[PDB]
């Protein structure tokens, strides 16, 4: 238990520090630019919240022979649709294409903990519907969201570009880890999974909200 909640604090710790970083940053509030520094805050806040909870031994869920983390996943559902709201910003998306990718984005999320709290094999089914919502997700990162980012300066679509690449190489790992660790096969060990899962989250959040602010002063 000592493992897993030591981790479970360093990723609070490492979401706090981030979200305090953008608040800051964001401080200055020019109004075309506010949103961005707003949903940064919210994307690291709402994760600290989650890791604090579980760092307290919150939402342990016991499912057949494994824990699930339920706050991983309700964070995941309330996060990961602000990320995508960030680079459709960014990209300058209609509002049609912003509803289809948010839309995929929550099928992949709820398809993910709907799976893992799903005792039996039919979990995998659930997996698969996640697995498909998530490469309609990466083309449209890579397709339409892409071209919509050439309309805007090449230092804008330069930044897309880069969070875009961070974000779809480094969501690619996750499913991975579902079908390797507690929720698939249980090959991998809850404090292998964990210590994966806080770098990802950490990287994904801070470390592309830390990548945005560079690419803003630098703007
Ligand atoms: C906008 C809405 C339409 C979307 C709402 C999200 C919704 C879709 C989530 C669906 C899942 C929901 C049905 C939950 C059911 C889970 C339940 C079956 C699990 C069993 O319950 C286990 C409990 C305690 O043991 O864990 C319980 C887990 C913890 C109690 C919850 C974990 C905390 C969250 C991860 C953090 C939430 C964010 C903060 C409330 C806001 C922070 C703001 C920030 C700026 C400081
Ligand atoms: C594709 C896929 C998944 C993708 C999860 C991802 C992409 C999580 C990213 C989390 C972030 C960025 C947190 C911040 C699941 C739900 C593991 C299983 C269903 C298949
Ligand atoms: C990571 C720093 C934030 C810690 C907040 C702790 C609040 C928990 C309230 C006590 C309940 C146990
Ligand atoms: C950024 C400042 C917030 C303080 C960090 C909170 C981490 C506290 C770890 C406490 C673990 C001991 C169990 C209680
Ligand atoms: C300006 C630099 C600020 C960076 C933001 C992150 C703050 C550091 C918080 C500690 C992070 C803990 C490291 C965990 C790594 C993933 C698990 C590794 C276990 C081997
Ligand atoms: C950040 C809020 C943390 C509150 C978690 C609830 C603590 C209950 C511990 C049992
Ligand atoms: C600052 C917002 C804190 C939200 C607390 C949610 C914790 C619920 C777990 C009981
Ligand atoms: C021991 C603490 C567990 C309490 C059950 C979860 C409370 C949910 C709070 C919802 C926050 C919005
Ligand atoms: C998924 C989060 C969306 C944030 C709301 C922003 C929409 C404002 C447009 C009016
Ligand atoms: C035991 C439940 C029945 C089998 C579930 C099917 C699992 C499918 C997961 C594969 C990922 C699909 C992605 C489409 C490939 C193109
Ligand atoms: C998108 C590229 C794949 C993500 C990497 C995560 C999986 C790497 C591990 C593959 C080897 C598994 C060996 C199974 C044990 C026998
Ligand atoms: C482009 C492909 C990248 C290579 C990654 C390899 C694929 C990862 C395999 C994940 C699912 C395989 C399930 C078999 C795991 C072994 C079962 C052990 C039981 C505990
Ligand atoms: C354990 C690793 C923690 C990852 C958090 C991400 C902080 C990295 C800072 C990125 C700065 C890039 C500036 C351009
Ligand atoms: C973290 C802030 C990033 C803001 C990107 C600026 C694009 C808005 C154009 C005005
Ligand atoms: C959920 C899985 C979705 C699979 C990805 C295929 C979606 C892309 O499919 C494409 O959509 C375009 C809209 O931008 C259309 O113009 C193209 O005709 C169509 O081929």
């Amino acid at each position: 238990m000592v493992g897993l909640t030591t981790l479970f604090w360093l990723g609070a710790i490492g979401m706090l520090v981030g979200t305090l970083a953008f608040a800051w940053a964001g401080r200055d509030a020019g109004s075309g630019e506010r949103r961005y520094y707003v949903t940064l805050v919210g994307i690291s806040g709402i994760a600290a919240v989650a890791y604090v909870v579980m760092a307290l031994g919150v939402g342990w869920v016991p499912v057949a022979e494994r824990t699930v983390f339920a706050p991983r996943y309700i964070d995941w559902i309330l996060t990961t649709p602000l990320i995508v709201y960030f680079l459709g910003l960014l990209a300058g998306l209609d509002s049609r294409e912003f509803g289809i990718v948010i839309t995929l984005n929550t099928v992949v999320m709820l398809a993910g903990f709907a799976g893992a709290m799903v005792p039996g094999i039919e979990r995998y089914a659930l997996f698969g519907m996640g697995a498909v919502a998530f490469l309609g997700l990466v083309y449209y990162l890579v397709g339409p969201m892409t071209e919509s980012a050439s309309q805007r300066s090449s230092g804008i679509k330069s930044l897309y570009v880069r969070l875009r690449n961070l974000t779809v190489i480094l969501w690619a790992i996750y499913p991975f880890i579902w079908l390797l660790g507690p929720p698939g096969v249980a090959l991998l060990t809850p404090t292998v999974d964990v210590a994966l899962i806080v770098y990802l989250d950490l990287v994904t959040k801070v470390g592309f909200g830390f990548i945005a602010l560079d690419a803003a002063a630098t703007l």
